[PDB]
């Protein structure tokens, strides 16, 4: 590949990043994308340092601060993008061009050059600047001189001599992985287009292959579809999206060329569209539970990341086989159509606009999110859906950190891995509308919490500490899931709790047992902590209403149920007092992220909780949530033994779903829950249909070689579906013995015949 091939590649990259070849004339959405492009460009030009002998490019960005160095370069690449976009205000403007070139030249001289040692965050030097400077070189290729290309290529190569590695020499260089490997390889590939370097280009393309190989530990994609970055944090929704985005752009750039990605194992990455990404996409947003510290970012939200994922999937779909293309397009049409809260075209780039318009021109229909369960045991996450809702559970364990904080972000998120119950609904803004600026970080929905105040950054940054718990894990059979978490509290309080969730097609039954702590403080369990925005949503009870006055907590009378207008129902499954608080909360994004705005946001919440008191001995809870239930259906939840608690203690927790004729259990110790026994830790769901017993089982520690069940519903003499060895114990009950060696928390499905 020579001059013509490199020119075609550069032209293709500019087409991709500007959308210059696909602007529809007179289209209002294209006009709006151009307007947003123009306003950002004008903002940057207004901030140019025009001073003689300047020591910065922009008056509000110091080159001595590595994040502001990155923003200097991303502003220059944005300006170059605008200069290259037909109909943009600065399109082809020579005075603007000259300012961009001078900015690149001075940022090189002053700071980012082949003689400079890294100072501060490695990512700035190796990923933030190279991607932007490479883009700028390609955008401006007809305008920069050879000597300028030499200088800027030399700078990139100094900081990133090999994109398969990361960190400056003084630190010791390690293999780059996951999103970091993609981003380093992107910067080098685009730089290799500018400099016409096939050797560097080929090595960077070859570096992509590692990121879609299945892993069983560390960072990457697991066979169950989990995605981890930073070793201990579930990360599909932020770092996973960075990986998805970069590969979409590079696969598209290189396809059909001498440099095309030809590794056949890239099918694993395509499999991850539905296996990893789609289940954690909720009406256009990535689930908070899989986006780590990014929850703290006012302008990098679940909708921003979901929109990036949609762009990427649409871009990838252009190269897929027809059935897969249409499936991915239907999925995206659904995530777009259902999201009226942050419509994808508002502030969309020209390329994003074009992909969304191309989708709408295919006529591919919107696909609904499927009901039922998607489990991710390698990352301690589960997803559950029914009509009008999606539950995302956020656990932690000896494999998965309580939380990630870092770079001044999410330092207060230490309870976000304490068994959170995110109920996503048609309230699309629930977790987005200043939730993370205003919520009570000590009363997040679903958690059990020791009320001891914890410092910011408790347990350390970067997910360095994990709870030394017994297990967290899950299974599911048909419409019912069983999820368990042994919660060990952050901050060395000694909090312990056994939390389980039994999730049907409509209702979530929440059981807690064996709760105690060493701190001497009260312990709570949060039934909900629910953003009401500026609403005054009524809390209805058997007797009338509760918590009508903000700031005065009330205890629920005897009917045991409460309905929250615009949400659904809650009901107590024991005689514990339920405390109900309507409250107004305030906070700024600066309070949760060092980069957040200082603007104070004020939001109303409904907060429902159980108080286990001081010094609980084997404290417990039992409640249920019915998203979307009317007052009439909520009033009836506790009637007819629909949700039949079997056991709830330090040995096992179990419920039977009457309508679904299905029982679910978690086992902490060897023992029995009803007529089901287990020899050790287990998640089990079972249902009898006449003379056939169906079971789902997991071994949630991920470390036991065997597990034996004592079977419910009488005796069982053959195996119809699946594996396992039938036996009989000294007492005449049938047993099922499973080899669980290496199952990594995955579910075994079994069907037996009487
Ligand atoms: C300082 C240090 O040595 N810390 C490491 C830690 O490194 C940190 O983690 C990541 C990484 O990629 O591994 C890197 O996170 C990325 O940070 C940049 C800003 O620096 C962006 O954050 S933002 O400014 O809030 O935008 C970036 O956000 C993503 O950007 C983009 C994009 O630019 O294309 C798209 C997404 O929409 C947006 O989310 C952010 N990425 C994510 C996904 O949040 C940190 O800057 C770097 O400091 C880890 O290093 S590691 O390489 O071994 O993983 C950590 C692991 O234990 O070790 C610390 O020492
Ligand atoms: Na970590």
């Amino acid at each position: 590949p020579g001059a013509a091939e490199f020119a075609a590649l550069r032209n293709r990259w500019v087409d991709q990043i500007t959308g210059r070849n696909v602007i529809q004339a007179g289209d209002p959405d294209f006009a709006k994308a151009i307007t947003a492009l123009n306003n950002k460009a004008a903002d940057s030009l207004a901030k140019l340092d025009a001073a003689a002998g300047r020591t910065s490019v922009f008056t509000d960005l110091s080159l001595a601060k590595d994040a502001e160095m990155v923003t200097t370069y991303t502003r220059l690449s944005q300006l170059a993008t605008a200069w290259a976009t037909p109909t943009a205000a600065v399109f082809g403007d020579a005075a603007v061009l000259a300012a961009i070139k001078a900015g690149l030249a001075d940022a090189n001289t002053l700071c980012y050059n082949d003689r400079k040692e890294e100072v501060g965050n490695w990512w700035s030097w190796e990923i933030g600047v190279p991607r932007a400077l490479a883009d700028a070189m390609v955008l401006l290729h007809a305008e920069l001189s050879a000597a300028e290309r030499t200088a800027y290529c030399a700078a990139i190569d100094h900081f990133v001599p090999d994109p398969w590695l990361q960190f400056p020499p003084k630190r010791g260089k390690i293999t780059s992985v996951g999103a970091n490997r993609v981003d380093l390889c992107q910067g080098i590939i685009i730089r290799s287009l500018a400099g016409e370097d096939p050797t560097k280009l080929n090595h960077a393309v070859a570096g992509l292959s590692q990121v879609w190989q299945y892993v069983t530990s560390g960072d990457g994609i697991f066979r169950d579809g989990s995605f981890i970055q930073h070793s201990t944090t579930p990360y599909t929704g932020s770092y996973g999206v960075v990986l998805l985005t970069g590969l979409s752009k590079l696969f598209s750039l290189l396809g059909g060329t001498a440099f095309e990605v030809s590794d056949p194992t890239r099918s694993i990455f395509f499999d991850a569209v539905e296996g990893s990404f789609a289940p954690v996409m909720i009406n256009g947003a990535m689930a908070d539970a899989v986006r780590g510290r990014s929850i703290s970012r006012e302008a990098n939200t679940g909708y921003d990341l979901g929109a990036s994922a949609i762009e990427a999937i649409l871009l990838l779909a252009r190269a897929m086989d027809p059935a897969t293309a249409a499936r991915w397009r239907g999925l995206c049409a659904g995530w777009i159509a259902r999201d009226t809260y942050r419509p994808i075209l508002n502030s969309a780039s020209v390329p994003r606009t074009a992909l969304v318009k191309q989708l709408e021109a295919t006529g591919v229909a919107p696909v609904a999110e499927a009901t039922g369960h998607k489990l991710f045991p390698a990352m301690d996450r589960t997803m559950h859906r029914g009509p009008g809702w999606a539950l995302s559970l956020a656990l932690s364990s000896n494999r998965i950190a309580w939380y990630e904080c870092g770079n001044g972000e999410n330092n207060r998120g230490y309870h976000t891995g304490s068994g959170m119950t995110y109920f996503y609904t048609s309230d699309l803004g629930q977790y987005d509308d200043a939730f993370w600026a205003t919520a009570n970080y000590n009363r997040l929905p679903g958690i059990t919490v020791d009320t001891t105040p914890l410092p910011d950054k408790v347990e350390g940054q970067w997910g360095a500490a994990v709870p030394a718990d017994e297990w967290s894990g899950a299974t599911a059979l048909g419409e019912v899931a069983a999820v368990g978490q042994h919660l060990v509290g952050p901050g060395r309080t000694g909090l312990t709790a056994r939390k389980s969730w039994f999730v049907s097609g409509d209702v979530t039954v929440c059981l807690g047992a064996d709760i105690s702590t060493a701190s001497g403080a009260k312990v709570e369990t949060i039934v909900d902590h629910r953003n009401l925005h500026q609403g005054s949503n009524t809390l209805t009870t058997a007797a009338g209403t509760i918590a009508g006055t903000a700031g005065t907590v009330e205890v629920l009378g005897d009917g045991r149920w409460v309905h929250l207008e615009g949400f659904g129902g809650y009901a107590m499954l024991d005689d514990s007092p339920l405390h109900v608080l309507r409250e107004t909360r305030s906070g700024s994004w600066s309070g949760v992220n060092i980069n957040g705005s200082a603007t104070v946001q004020q939001r109303n919440f409904a907060t429902l909780y159980v108080n286990h008191g001081v010094g609980p001995v084997a404290g417990s809870y039992a409640y249920m949530v019915a998203p979307g239930a009317s007052v009439d259906l909520t009033r009836k939840l506790l009637e007819g033994n629909k949700y039949s608690v079997i056991r709830n203690d330090a040995t096992a927790q179990s419920v039977e779903f009457k309508t679904a004729k299905t029982t679910a259990a978690t086992f902490w110790k060897p023992g029995m829950a009803g007529d089901l026994g287990a020899s050790g830790p287990a998640c089990v769901v079972f249902s009898r249909h006449g003379n056939e017993l169906s079971l789902a089982v997991s071994e949630p520690t991920q470390k036991a070689a065997g597990l034996t069940l004592t079977l419910p519903e009488g005796t069982w003499s053959s195996v119809l579906e699946g594996a396992g060895t039938l036996g009989t114990d000294a007492d005449g009950r049938s047993t099922l013995t499973l080899d669980t060696t290496g199952l990594s928390g995955k579910t075994k499905l079994i069907k037996l015949k009487r």
